[PDB]
């Protein structure tokens, strides 16, 4: 077996960041199959049918295509305000994995980060003083892993292009989750989207393909033509062009959008999102006896209520409910659940639970096909 | 329909750049499904873990390099390697060295993009080792040989070897980083085709890097595959770039699959689809164009990787213009063409499947 | 709140100490007794602070100690001691009243069966 092996999600975070992020729908892995195993016009520019395809669905005028959003954000800084001021809030440098840092990349990149506010309180006359002659930028970016609580306040992306009109200054979004539909519909909490930042006057927002999107690595960035033709002509582009397996992945992605009725079925990221927690239930039931007659005599298994996060590009508040099997051992020793762990982690398809409140919790919203689970658990 | 649509390259190019490069393996396509349809533990080891372990682990098997790095493609592993090793410093390259690749791709803008001062030696035709050894300084970090890919430089001409040039940076402390490009990582003089340097022979001349691309002549997906040794390439791991220049997860997919092909090279020659088609014979080709308006012998570019000329015989069938190509590019699966010699020519060496393509004709 | 992370006192305290750099907190709240025995949310106290090895700690009197508006920095005697002789603390004096209610306050947790 590989280290790019096959693992059943049991952790309850449907979008892991150490687990390759959004599941691929069936289109999508079928362009992608098509794209590998024949040739395909790939430069007879590179992303064109991208560009149009989140022409209609975002409202942009053109867009730009890049390894992931760190490339997006790196290229997008380099291209539009390489050794000048970009302004961003103090409660707004974010960090993403451990790996991603704003001031870092604003270092990388070339410009001067110019910070304003606080960490908390940010108010629009902070953007306005520290807009100047070196000015080149109001960056806005999505704190989409973290939230501040309290006495807060934040200038809201439409308020900042109309100071930055009224300055001369473009404003650019590190939108990052990339939503495309309103999640609220499905009963998962709101995130913003491309299509409202761009039809508020963002001038370039970036966003990732494989968080909140469903689809693969990748870094799309969705704005006014001449900035897109700016981020094209730069340098640094060559060096992160998308490659065609990622073009044909994105391409099959977005194309699920333009028929939102199936959306919430033929995208996984939605159809392990949007799973009820009684399906879970009756699931959890129907597990719990066959793994009790196995081994369950060493330690019982049985269904309580569990919370499941949504995974990276949300907030990691669990907030969403759903069931778990529990391997409690019965002396009460945790070596028992660690060498437990140590033998799901060895199989040929690992299977990855939690130790959660002193137990081994195995989360069945991210399980979609029971019988390889259950033979591998068997 | 898509643009990303599949297309019958019968240009006699097998490796088109425009067309996706190499095609890639049953192996790869299926672990790349696999990736996709499942969780996968990306950056989760189970023995956090890195991400491109079992890779460099792969590389070091094939190789023969300490350590290895994945970036996106050799331009962004040329450009990470010089900003993590030479930044703010001197780069030493021939001048009949500084490539270009396609048009967006320049050595010297790389150079400049990457924050090292490019130092031109030599002449384009003759370079000699003391051209190198009299631009060597204190702020000179490496001796940079590329592989010019895409051109070769024929008549009154000299190269410095990369043994040479090792032993010249061993000698004046400066490290010996050569950007590969093409990758081949076999011997294809053994399969009747021109040899290319193999990055298992840089190392063992001792460079301290070695970048190649894992699209061309390696026959996988768009990679930067940069092998040697291990504070080096700890150097490039560690650079603010990498986080931009990362790959995805069916990028390694492909990439682990392609060269997990490469340890049972028996069947090499069958499982690789790029060999496949470059080791082809001319007399199956013969015949499939005979069974398939008049037929004669055509030659047949490799590719992206190796040198333009053609080299290599094949049978095409030709139409005797400009008005049938246009409502060939239409069709559902577009039928590509070369107007060669005043006659539209369909070489025959890259088709695989007759009994599909022969619906569209 | 979500992926989050700060480096603690003790942790920050022992660093100075390995590099020579004093370390200060703005504390703010000043709760001088553990709120979670109430019910309510625990705050850091300024105990926790000078017995982790913080050079200065500073907090409010009206805020969660329930006094009167005063700024109580405490901790070493020599920074103490540059505080008190600086020309901005004539400026900053606190008043007799101030003292008083403060004194009376502070007065009252030495008896904590009855601070409730």
């Amino acid at each position: 077996q590989s280290a790019l092996r096959p693992v059943i999600n049991l952790t309850g975070t449907v979008l892991h960041t150490n687990l390759g992020r959004a599941l691929q729908a069936e289109a999508a892995v079928e362009a992608v199959a098509q794209a590998m195993r024949s040739p395909v016009t790939l430069e007879y520019h590179r992303d064109r049918a991208l560009a149009q395809l989140l022409c209609r669905i975002t409202g942009a005028e053109d867009a730009c295509i890049v390894n992931n959003n760190a490339a997006a954000v790196l290229l997008m800084l380099a291209a539009t305000a390489s050794g000048k001021e970009v302004v961003v809030s103090r409660g707004e440098l974010v960090e993403i994995g451990g790996a991603f840092r704003i001031p870092d990349v604003m270092r990388q990149a070339g410009c001067t980060l110019h910070e304003v506010g606080t960490t908390n309180r940010t108010h629009a006359n902070d953007y306005r003083q520290a807009v100047n002659e070196n000015t080149a930028l109001l960056m806005k970016v999505h704190t989409s892993n973290y939230s501040i609580q309290g006495f807060t306040k934040a200038i809201d992306e439409a308020e900042l292009v109309a100071l930055g009109k009224e300055l001369d200054v473009p404003v650019v979004t590190d939108l990052g989750s990339g939503s495309l539909v309103d999640l609220s519909q499905y009963g998962l909490p709101k995130e913003p989207m491309p299509q409202e930042l761009i039809a508020a006057g963002v001038s370039l927002v970036s966003f990732s393909g494989d968080k909140l999107l469903g689809g693969p690595q990748a870094g799309i960035i969705v704005g006014k033509k001449e900035m897109i033709a700016r981020l094209q002509s730069h340098p640094l582009k060559r060096a992160l062009r998308a490659d065609k397996m990622t073009l044909a992945a994105l391409e099959a992605t977005l194309r699920l959008y333009l028929h939102p009725e199936a959306l919430s079925e033929k995208l996984p990221t939605l159809r392990l999102l949007t799973r009820s927690a009684e399906v879970i239930q009756i699931q959890a039931q129907r597990l719990q006896a066959p793994l009790a007659a196995h081994y369950g005599a060493e330690f019982a298994v049985q269904v309580m209520p569990c919370l499941s996060q949504i995974g990276s590009g949300s907030l990691p508040v669990d907030r969403l409910p759903s069931a778990a099997l529990t391997f409690t051992p019965h002396d009460g020793r945790g070596s028992h659940l660690e060498s437990l762990a140590a033998r799901w982690r060895e199989l040929p398809v690992p299977v990855i639970g939690r130790i959660y409140d002193g137990r081994l919790w195995l989360d069945l919203r991210c399980l979609e096909d029971e019988q390889r689970f259950l033979e591998m658990l068997l």
